[PDB]
């Protein structure tokens, strides 16, 4: 399907965060043999995606955030 | 590069979740116009991957360990 030494930083670069409402979606790939630094990621609600930087705090709120986004309903 | 009405519930199916060691990143696609209930994703560290589910405490326990998992270092 997809597998064979093709593992590169999924987030080369990162931003210091957005509103989580501007967000859809969380992919956090931690750190492994192709990046030792973690990698945060967000889908936009418009298809769009944007990575960001788990070392500042906007970042880790953007994941508290979205945790209790499915919080019952 | 890859959008056009194909958007499946990424999680048909949901495990009732797994140890966060198993694990390698953390997928949490929300609902929306594909999928009303909440997608989480695990890639464990063996390129696998395995959708938990948010509404069980395991699972929303999963992804608060992840989040620390990016704790300094």
């Amino acid at each position: 399907a997809s597998v064979a030494t093709e593992l590169r930083c999924q987030c080369l670069q990162t931003l210091q965060g957005i509103h989580p409402k501007n967000i859809q979606s969380v992919n956090v790939k931690s750190p492994g043999p192709h990046c030792a630094q973690t990698e945060v990621i967000a889908t936009l609600k418009n298809g769009r995606k944007a990575c960001l930087n788990p070392a500042s705090p906007i970042v880790k709120k953007i994941i508290e955030k979205m945790l209790n986004s499915d919080k019952s309903n």
